[PDB]
């Protein structure tokens, strides 16, 4: 490895290491990974002029029309990748992406966490991230495509599987510490054949970038071993569901602004007014952490998913939880998300509600200390607990009437996230599903 | 003839051979309830009625027995319309009490019966004619329900022509021998869909015919080789089936209805009683349109009514009226479908008309227009809302609708909700192959 | 048999045993349409008529329904040539007509009618004689239709001789069982191809009897294990099926088309018929031909004619004058397939016939030469234009036609053009596999 | 039908009904159905002096050595069999089992019972039983065997099967009314392809007859039309089992010693002591009731299936129920039995038990108006309630040690049934199930 900075950094990089294609990363409006191949040679105008490019492809499948736009390649983001094929070596890119005015492009998500990073250096913090994300490993089936036919049954933190899944297992672990990925810990997750990666702690802007980077990654090295890599949230009824459990803690002056050594939870007052202002606005955007139609099959009770509102620091179904370190290491973290989310998108509205929470002293509440899945609706009510939205439907309706997420997102990623998600909505409430005619044809 | 008398039966049942007479009545959700009795018990059953296990009616959701006792009604007895190895087979309905004496009032046809007794209050009859469309498909090769087609043809087409022309026309012979008196019979829309249409009749007697119309047409299907479904959507890209109400007020041979007078030809009352209907059909959707399925069908694009408005011209609307006036003038009522227990929705149609008549409920100028043509905006200044678009919404609304907690009765009405409750619960966390389709590959 | 009055029809009814009638009419697009009444409610059908979806006539472009009342026409009773064990089965025909009493201009029967009506105030009354070709095929395993061959028989020859044997002769003799008096059936050109040719009778008459034969002849097949197809060509490479329609005009009970002192023994009215049949002939090639399989058969090498011309000689040519003359005196036109809507088609033809004689068309001089042995600067010279070659340009064709949309009504014009080009619309956008065997290695 | 008394009448009605061959009809100790065909030309001598049969057929499958025994036939059980072969007209007939020396062999269940109606005489009692047998009617495969595949999907009191087993379902019922059985009511159960069968109340010696002349007719007539009827209790995990509900009365002076119209319940004390003897003996003879290891796959929480020992008037869910029906129709229906049991042993055990109960003034203690399934450890223990024996391993041993059970059943019965069980479940014990290599062979 080797930490770039200039262009002409990559540049001599290319010629030594002999990278033949350079490939641009960047993702659309509903965190679909987008990429397009550079030839090595066409890489020093590249850096001098820009790429041109059909900018309509950040839209996602709502795309209308046409939209050239320049890519600005960012030096300091090339990463060889993990494969080493007989032509040459790979790399990727990524970059600003801006309007044939000169202007930066709004619409690109990696824009929207950029001008959130923005508002929290105003009032003096920035943030940090570290991102659980769990998948599964599936067999592919005798003409190559993805099932859901299980590679073991093992269980939460087993050493499983042992027999050829184990070197698959082991090359995916291998080949992100080969990109500097500085992973802190892999292990089984509690359903079969699921997985769990914990990044490294570090900057949200960087960490996004990785988690984009991390899952085609794994996709590829999986396929080339006869396995599929599944981020679905629930692929599977009746296990545990795939979430993205998103730690986060913010820093002014190098200090950790979530510690107080003089409180009782040793928890500062800034981090009770973050997650004010996160349990105040999660439920306008649970469509950006869980997008999808299936990510409401994990959001049901009884499977570690949280599906109510509320914080703790000991028990950890509950939504936002308080891991024990203190210091340095004080974090909160949430655990509604899944991998199906555009981390651009969901770590930008984290942080800007959570400054939210700081700038208008939005108190938490107390923490509700008990499990909630044993309460009554009386109980829950008692106590005014709300729910997560219940489907997709349900979240699309909370997220169009936010003036919250209209600003933190801009117009246009927000008109064209939620014209997506109500045309995948519309599709979805129409099928007829076989287990409608499991349950209704013999009867009616 | 007509039945009217215990003695009546009895001698009809030396006179045909019966052998067998089986008990008809619904729970809470409409499934259809039976058992058999031997025809020599026939006589004790009319002098003491018939103790059985009332928590049949609960549906699913019964835990504990509850001993209740059945009494027979003789004019209920009709002869089934099949003719076994040894004896005719005939079917009976009747009352159901508590062993205190009291009528159960968990009865859905006793929830039809006390709607009935308001609107006699007032002065009102109501006859209802139901238009009712099913599904014929082919069985599999261990004699399973599938979906797979029986015809390729279309509305009013003369199909199918091979032997399902024959099992079509025994379900029409077969209804002419009890008696129903059909209007119509002829081909839906969709492909194998089909729609038999009933004579315009009192209510109670209406309810009594679509239960024992469900497992006369399946039965006599099945030993054909082929199955009746009522599924309100079973195939996606096709029409659905749906159940019309036709539905009229009479007081004492004039129908109520109608006016000669007014431009339209409909009566003011006919007007309030549409306004009652569409005061309150949000809050009782999830009894028209009980089960997950339903929902597939309460789409746009397919003639099945998902804006709530009423029109004379427009097919599309919620509320038609038809073109005929005089003692045929009519109203109907297009949102329910064949799963729905006829007693519980015809009982809550009655009430909502009845109330609206009692209020003065202004049913607002027709939409004349195609509502699914128009856009959001438009409908919003118009002020035209939407069905319950899924069975969890129309749950949500009959919960806290105190309408429909008064005309159910509070025993039927916690119980149908809590079953459609626990039905949606297992629907919601359902991983669905759509959902693998489209995301298995892309995330 | 000849039924005349309503009385005539209820004897019959008690007499024979019919226990379900059904109603016959056809849409805007030739489809056959019908509905079920039971035998008992016949009378009060005689006397008030029925009511029934109007839409059902507009075709698959119907969003909005239309009340309408069908007046039953005693006169078209006739009884079905199968006999249920339950009871006899019979047809009968009507008009249809608005609620507000007047008739509803969109029935093609009704089309049919003005022309009937146009020509009798010339005094003139048409007569025609429709030979109705068709394919014979094997059902599959699961009694679905297929193309495949039921024998390898040519022109007339005496075939099939196996099973296939009986079926033919069941088609025959149920037709004649209920009164259709054939003239001749034989063996056609393509292996499994078969025609029947009706008797010369009024063309109303006719035109019922062809709708009839339909679904007659597919319902004896299906039910003997075989499948009759009324594509125009379902088998690249051999004959289409046509629909000839040999057509003659009567005033004062004489022919109008026969002269004894002419050289041909053609009179001057049948020149003048054929010239308005040529001038318009592709105007309404879309009614002759509606569907888009039909110009499969339009192409030339077959005996379909796709050339705009008239000769006595000449088979090939699009009308053509058998040899018979007085009485008998005919004109045959060649291009229609049994796809068609007859009433549509024969309304048509009447008018075109009928506007050569009221402006005195001249036809031009007969192509007595094989128009397929010609170049394309020859037929140029001649002046002999070709029929539409696809239903496209056959659409665009009956767009701008000021003839047709008087001749149908602006109602019948629009429904079925829109349906039509709908129609196209899906099929212009498919793929096809030969599509893929030529270009997928090629590019 | 007709009612034949003497040997005269039978002998009549064979020749006029061209009867050509008797079946005997008796149990073994285990409950299965036992018989042998007399032709019926050697049915007059057969009258006369009754008919030599090997009587270690009644011992079970622990028959160690041969036992001549005498068959005394009991003209008024002779009874038309409900189908018609074209040979001829087929009958049954009971009877009574003979020592060589002339004495009654105690090992016939039927003698079990008799004396015990013999110990109800002696205090002036009559019992009548109605039994609630419910059944599965499954597919059979392509070789005729039986299956647990479903004839139907239907629910409590559908209106299920509508196809051919529409059929034979109406047959079944016909075939039984054609032998004078006077079917109470007959219906869909809760499970599905489940049925019910509910007999006339009547006397327990011509029920208990009755029950195992059900069980071969409805078995033969399924049979006939395609079709396999399972008595067994458990046969499919997931729904529910089938019982043998079993309601009963005393009767003395033809009056009905359980209704008295003075009390609160209107039940009287000798009911309340039936009660009580029923509720102290339950468990020392489940093991009767209950006598199969699949029974107690049934007797297991959620099913309908009581497993608690109480009584009470309300809910069904209780051991013990009290129907509404008051004056003659009083009756106490015992909700633990399945159609595995033998009938005359279970019937003779209810009686003697209640009789017990009766003549000590045994106590019911209070109804348990409540769902005990509601109920914790310590609120079943706080109000003392009971189980019943888990499986047949706990049974037998309950059963071992009951003095009770042996004096009711005699030495002969007692030890022969207990070591037939022992060596049922010692088979059982050392089984490797399929489901302990689904969750153990992957995992270990
Ligand atoms: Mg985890
Ligand atoms: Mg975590
Ligand atoms: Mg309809
Ligand atoms: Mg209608
Ligand atoms: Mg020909
Ligand atoms: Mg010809
Ligand atoms: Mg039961
Ligand atoms: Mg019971």
């Amino acid at each position: 490895m080797k930490k770039c900075t200039t262009k002409e950094d990559v540049l001599e990089a290319v010629k030594e290491r002999d990278v033949k294609f350079i490939r641009t990363q960047f993702t659309d409006t509903l965190g679909i990974i987008k990429s397009w191949a550079i030839p090595a040679e066409q890489l020093e105008e590249a850096f001098e002029n820009g790429v041109m490019f059909d900018g309509s492809s950040i839209q996602g499948f709502t795309r209308i029309e046409e939209s050239d736009m320049k890519l600005a390649l960012d030096p300091s983001t090339f990463r060889i990748l993990p494969w080493r094929p007989a032509t040459g070596a790979v790399a990727r890119i990524l970059g600003d992406v801006y309007l044939p005015d000169g202007n930066p492009f709004k619409g690109d998500p990696r824009y929207v966490l950029k001008t959130a990073i923005k508002e929290a250096e105003k009032m003096g913090f920035s943030m940090n991230v570290g991102p659980e994300l769990e998948f599964f490993l599936f067999k592919l089936d005798a003409n190559g495509n993805p099932t859901t036919e299980l590679t073991d049954q093992g269980g939460y933190f087993d050493f499983a599987p042992l027999d050829l899944g184990q070197d698959v297992r082991r090359d995916i672990d291998y080949a992100l510490e080969h990109m500097g990925f500085q992973i802190e810990a892999s292990h089984h997750e509690v359903a079969p054949s699921q997985h769990e990666i914990d990044f490294r702690f570090g900057d949200v802007l960087c960490t996004a970038d990785n988690v984009v980077t991390f899952k085609y990654v794994v996709k590829s090295i999986a396929y080339h071993k006869g396995y599929y890599a599944s981020f679905m949230p629930k692929p599977l009824f009746g296990v545990n569901g795939s979430g993205m459990h998103s730690n986060q803690s913010l820093f002014k002056d190098g200090k950790n602004v979530f510690y107080d050594p003089d409180t009782p939870t040793k928890l500062s007052q800034d981090a009770m007014y973050y997650i004010g202002g996160l349990l105040k606005h999660i439920r306008e955007f649970t469509a950006v952490t869980n997008p999808v139609v299936n990510s409401y099959k994990r959001l049901v009770p009884g499977y570690e998913a949280p599906v109510y509102i509320s914080w703790s620091a000991q028990n950890r179904s509950s939504l936002i939880r308080i891991p024990a370190t203190r210091g340095n290491g004080t974090r909160i973290e949430l655990r509604c998300p899944d991998p199906a989310c555009n981390p651009y998108l969901a770590f930008a509205l984290m942080l800007r509600a959570g400054l939210e929470g700081i700038k208008n002293k939005i108190d938490p509440g107390e923490p509700t200390n008990v499990n909630i899945f044993h309460l009554s609706d009386k109980e829950r009510e008692e106590r005014g607990i709300r729910s997560l939205p219940a489907d997709l439907k349900e979240a699309i309706d909370e997220m169009k009437g936010s003036k919250f997420v209209k600003e933190a997102l801009g117009e246009h990623v927000f008109s064209h996230y939620l014209c997506a998600k109500e045309m995948e909505w519309d599709e979805y409430k129409a099928v007829v599903h076989p287990w409608e005619l499991s349950r209704y044809l013999s009867m009616l």
